[PDB]
Parts: C-alpha cells; sequence; structure tokens
C-alpha cells in the first residue's frame, strides 16, 4: 504494501500542518490560505511521483530485512514519505521555474502555473521561491530529533545547488562558450560545436541526475540509518547513469510524444536547447543535412520546427537511441550486481527503479 | 576596528572558495565561472552592507567584554564575517527576484540584474536560486563544526520562509483578499479598503523586518555564543519595530529621493503597492482626494503618476511621517533601555544599528 496510498496520504498530513502553521504563525488570511493550497495542489500533484516513491520503496526494502518494533517500522515509514514529499517539492518548485524560463505552457495536463489567469509571472517567481522554503519547513518539523537531519540537510542543498547550476548549463546551452557576458547580448550559436556527448551529459548529469536518482535513493538510506551499508561510489556512479538515460528519455518524448500523453507541450527545438535528439542528429548527419538543421534550429516558427523534427525522423535516431539504450542495459545491470556485494536490498531498489525508468510512457 | 575593511575582505576569501569548487567539482568552465563571478559582484556589492556589518558589530561588542584568546577572537570576528555574507547574498537573491517581479529598471545604480544585456529574465530568475544556494554552501562549509549551526540553519530557514510569504503579501497587496484565485484575472482593488496600518504592517512584518533586522542580531548572537544573554522577546520586538521604520523610510524615498541618490527608480505608484504613502494618505484625505487617488493610482502613465505624486505632496504627509518617527523613537529607546537589564552590549550594538537605520539618506 500500500505504499503509493501511504504516500499520498501523507500529503494531506504535511499541507495541513503548513497552512495550520501559515494560520497560527504566519497572520494569513482565508484566502491567501486557499491559494497557497491550490499552488501547492496544482504543482505538487499530479506527476508519476516516481522521487518521492523511490524513498519509500528503498525504505521498505530495509524494512523486510531488519528488525524493529511495529512502531519503529511506522515511524521510519513515515519518515521516508515526509522526505519523499520534500524532493516532490523540490521538483515542484524547479517545474515552476523552469516552465518560466523555457516559455512553456502546459505541465502535467494542465497550464503550467504562472499561466493560470489569476497567477501570473510575479507570483508564480515568488510560488516557485515558496515551494522550496517548504522543503525546509517540512524537514526541520517532522525530522528535528532525527539522528539524520544533518546528513539529509547537507545532502539536500548540495543537490539543490548541483541542480541550480545544471539549470545554467541548460538555459546556457545555445549559446557560444567564449562569448558568454553579461554585458553583451547573447547569440545563439552557429555552429553548435559545443552540441557534443560531452556537454549534453554535464548539463544533464547537473540538472537532472542529483535530485531525480541520487537524492531520492540516499535519502531512502538516511531514513532507514542504512547509509553506511552500502558503497556510495556505485550509489552515484548508478544514479548518474540511469539519470542520464531518464533525461535522454524525455528528451526524445519532447519532440515524438503527443501533448495529450506527455501532458506538456514541447520547447526544445524553439528554444535551440542542447538535446539528445539534437547532439544525436550531428553525431550522424551529413554536410546537406547539418546546414538545414542550422538554418531551422532555434525558432518558434511552427514550419522551421517541422523542419528539424522531419530532419530528425528522416535520420533513424530510433537506431542511436536502441544502440544506447543497450549499452544503459549493460551498465545499469552491471552496477546492480556489483551493489549486490555488500547490499542485496538496495539492488534490489534500485533494479526497481530502473524498471519503472525503463518501461515509462511519460 | 576596521570593521568594514574585514568583512569586505572576507567577500573576496568566500567568492574564491565558492569559484574554485565551481571548478574543482562542478565540471564549470571558465567562462561561466566569469559569469558567475560577475554576477556575484553585481549582486552583492554596492549596498550599504547594513546587514552583514550588523553581525560584525554584534559580535565585536561581546568581544569587547567577553575573555577569549586571540585565535578565539578571530575565528570568531570571521565567523561573523561571513554569516554576514549569507545575510548579504540572502537579500542579493531577493533583489534579483523582486526587481523581476516589480518591473524595475535600476538596483544600486547599475541596470536592475535583469536588465544586463547578456542576462535577460530566464538567466537571472535562476541566477538568484543560486544566490540563496551559496547561502547554504557557505554555512555548510564554513560552519561544519561549530556548536551554533543547527540553530543557525533553522533560524536562516524560518527567516527566508517568512520573508517569502512576505513577498506574497507584497506582490497581492493591490488585489481584494476577497477576490483572490488562481483561475480568475486579478483586477486592481477600486476601494481600497485593505489599504490599512494593519494590512501594510503585516505585509512590511514579513517581507522585511526578519531578514533585514531580526536576521543579523540573532546570528550576531549565535557565532558570539550569546543568544541565551539577552531576552529574545525583546530582541523580536526591537527588530520588528526598527524594521518596520526602515520599510516606511524606503517607501517615502521610493516617491521623493531622486534616483541619483537612492540609486533605484521607484515603482510602487505604478505597481499599486501597499505602501506607506498610499496607507497614510488615506487615513487623512477627505473626498473627493481619495476619489482622485483612486483614479490615478496603479498606473504606468506617467500623468497618472504625477497626479498621485502631487497628491502626497499636497497632503502635507511630512507631519505623519515625524509624528510616526517620534512614536519610534520612544519605542526604540525603550526597548534599548530594556535590553540593557540582561544585555548592556547587545543594547548598544541596537543602538547603532538604530542610529544607523535613522540617519540613512538611501
Ligand atoms: C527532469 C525532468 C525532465 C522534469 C520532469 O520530470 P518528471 O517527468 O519526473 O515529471 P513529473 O512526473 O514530476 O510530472
Ligand atoms: C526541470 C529541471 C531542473 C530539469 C529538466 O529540464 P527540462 O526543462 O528538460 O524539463 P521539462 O520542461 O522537459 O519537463
Ligand atoms: C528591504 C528593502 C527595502 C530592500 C532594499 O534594501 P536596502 O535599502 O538595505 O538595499 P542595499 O543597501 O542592500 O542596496
Ligand atoms: C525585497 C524585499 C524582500 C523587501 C523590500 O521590498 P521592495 O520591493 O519595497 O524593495 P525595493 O525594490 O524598494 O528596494
Ligand atoms: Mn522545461
Ligand atoms: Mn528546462
Ligand atoms: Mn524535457
Ligand atoms: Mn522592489
Ligand atoms: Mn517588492
Ligand atoms: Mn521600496
Amino acid at each position: 504494501m500500500a505504499s503509493m496510498e501511504r504516500f499520498l496520504s501523507v500529503y494531506d498530513e504535511v499541507q495541513a500542518f503548513l497552512l495550520d502553521q501559515l494560520q497560527s504563525k504566519y497572520e494569513i488570511d482565508p484566502n491567501r490560505a486557499r491559494y497557497l493550497r491550490i499552488m501547492m495542489d496544482t504543482t505538487c500533484l499530479g506527476g508519476k511521483y516516481f522521487r518521492g516513491m523511490t524513498v519509500v520503496n528503498v525504505a521498505e526494502g530495509f524494512l523486510a530485512v531488519t528488525q524493529h518494533d511495529e512502531a519503529t517500522k511506522e515511524r521510519i515509514l513515515h519518515d521516508a514519505c515526509v522526505g519523499g514529499w520534500m524532493i516532490e517539492f523540490l521538483q515542484a518548485h524547479y517545474l515552476v521555474e523552469d516552465d518560466i524560463m523555457d516559455g512553456s505552457v502546459m505541465r502535467r495536463g494542465k497550464p503550467c502555473w504562472y499561466r493560470f489567469p489569476g497567477v501570473t509571472t510575479q507570483c508564480a517567481i515568488n510560488d516557485g521561491i515558496i515551494l522550496k522554503s517548504w522543503t525546509q519547513i517540512m524537514a526541520w518539523h517532522y525530522f528535528a530529533d532525527r539522528p539524520f537531519l544533518k546528513d539529509l540537510l547537507c545532502l539536500f542543498q548540495k543537490v539543490d545547488y548541483a541542480t541550480a547550476v545544471g539549470q545554467m548549463y541548460d538555459v546556457t546551452s545555445m549559446c557560444d562558450s567564449n562569448k558568454l557576458d553579461p554585458e553583451v547580448a547573447q547569440p545563439m550559436t552557429t555552429d553548435f560545436a559545443e552540441f557534443t556527448p560531452a556537454i549534453y551529459k554535464r548539463i544533464v548529469k547537473y540538472k537532472t541526475t542529483f535530485y531525480t536518482y541520487l537524492l531520492p535513493l540516499v535519502m531512502g538510506l538516511l531514513v532507514s540509518e542504512a547509509a553506511a551499508s552500502v558503497e556510495m561510489n556505485l550509489v552515484e556512479r548508478v544514479a548518474h547513469l540511469i539519470g542520464e538515460y531518464f533525461q535522454v528519455q524525455d528528451d526524445v518524448m519532447d519532440c515524438f510524444t503527443p501533448p495529450e500523453q506527455l501532458g506538456k507541450v514541447g520547447t526544445d527545438i524553439e528554444d535551440a536547447k542542447c538535446s539528445w535528439l539534437a547532439v544525436t542528429f550531428l553525431g550522424k548527419a551529413n554536410a546537406a543535412q547539418v546546414a538545414e538543421f542550422k538554418a531551422n534550429y532555434g525558432e518558434k516558427d511552427p514550419a522551421k520546427v517541422a523542419v528539424v523534427k522531419r530532419l530528425y525522423s528522416k535520420a533513424n535516431l530510433q537506431a542511436d537511441f536502441a544502440a544506447y539504450e543497450a549499452e544503459v542495459v549493460r551498465e545499469v545491470e552491471s552496477l546492480i550486481e556489483q551493489l549486490k556485494v555488500k547490499s542485496p536490498t538496495f539492488a534490489e531498489s534500485v533494479a526497481v527503479v530502473w524498471e519503472k525508468t525503463h518501461k515509462r510512457k511519460k
């Protein structure tokens, strides 16, 4: 177990705690409390909950093989649920600001938060900042007396920082590094020389993999008091690997999955992003295809966007994706086997996370 | 002490630490390091440094009367400087996002960060988020082994949260509370019924007073290991009082101090903000002046803005400001006298902070 039901139930508790505290300590009025309730629901719910449920499933794995009083088992499961919501609220923060930064129109099948009629960008920027503050309010309330509090806060903040650095790498990925200058308007690259696997990998490593895979796996270990029982270098390597594959999927779906299924409308082509599709197309294309790509990439013009998507389709990128995927399967399986040496239970949790990631269709 | 020189010197050290870590741990390239260096300098420097120097001056007060080895004195002064930069970087974060939210054009005598040619709003939103992450990176690096670390992080996060709540109160201050609704476009108030002292005071309490006065005073106590030696209810009361007066000054200057001296261009009238000027004018005006105010407030139109400023000038608000100020002087002096009972040294630091605030011209 009922993991998803327990996790969703704890959302109601955290929300009530936060909103009750706003009334009792922060002098909030009922209508602004309602606004923040709706904001919380809209930005924190309706996703796949993969990050939060990873914390829960890692914790459940150790519960199955560790001797505990039932009260202790309930405490660990509750801590796992609260920690998972910390990551889901961190996600909510990033998506609110990212949708503004990327000029997006839909998220989770609804308008992006900033596009809601009674929201607008000026309030949505601050709403996003509130979401991140709530992660810390949660931590200090629910975990005040826990032995893992310091480790958890330190990990959370380093992951949050890495993600913000990665967002800088992402939103500057269509500029030439040598021309970056706050004082000079930034032209889009014309040579696309920095659309390389290594540079792509750096964006993804920081913007996605720490908070989507490393943070939930290690938080599950922390609330289980089990971190010392795994090889942390393997956790870092497998989180980076699965997290990169997760983003490659997201890049592919941005272009080729209908918004009806995906729940968002892709902007990577029009935004000139350094996506897996663009890097891989450039790793394959002949001279004429590169020049045609350059003539059309990074423009909102729906007909130029359409030229790019046809170039992608005719370049048979499904072949590159399959070879990349087959390589990731080898390496993920190898790392899971290595994890089994010290931590069979955690290895299985990583196998579950991989299976969920590998099979996802949104 | 040479307090200002020590404090500015520590900026260079923190900056080098942060940028060196970006190179050694976060795979940053030189041009993006340069961008973030310039971003740090532009957003963190050039203010009055009142918040950071409050930490230093509180710590210096206890140094003068406490027995310490010189090495311990140097450690406390360095911690005070690092903690002061934590608050200055928090300030930097708020100003970067606030200038976007308020549609402002100038800050500290230069263009707002988001208006720099090679910046733009999409990167500036994330740059602001980086500034806040840097406050935590600082804390965990410099204070990892300090006994005050947990208290400091908990205080910092609660203050940061209060400020974000206050920014919500601020950016929604021109809407009718009963009509707030994320799903419905928000009309500006027509009755201005929520332009009251009590509602004004709530905005200011949260958006300004916690991070501008409470946080620097208590951080000075924490790095001095002296918090138990003061009456914290008095610290809270005097921080709220001086912080409110500080914002009333800022509201007055928004309208009446030339940008050449102030270093920013006011937006409160055009933004329909609940400012001290608007609340006090409405506390004084006759029927015709209220209707003329309503006809002109909250519009970028330079001639409508000019109508409001003339209404302010003819309403003799200098009289209300002087009575308000005379009341604050009574109450601040009373709280300083009360603080002397347990903590003469801290009372004097608060007297210094008050004098600096009271005499400021920007
Ligand atoms: C890192 C990326 C690509 C952001 C979207 O993440 P998810 O696809 O996990 O979004 P939700 O399930 O939370 O909606
Ligand atoms: C949001 C973060 C931090 C990483 C994912 O970036 P994207 O910008 O690719 O995410 P989507 O908008 O595609 O979900
Ligand atoms: C709280 C307000 C009114 C923001 C500006 O603060 P300051 O007037 O202290 O700005 P700097 O000295 O840091 O430039
Ligand atoms: C920035 C914060 C959090 C409070 C001061 O608000 P203002 O919006 O009045 O500040 P200025 O732009 O006048 O400096
Ligand atoms: Mn996006
Ligand atoms: Mn993005
Ligand atoms: Mn995407
Ligand atoms: Mn402002
Ligand atoms: Mn403002
Ligand atoms: Mn102001």
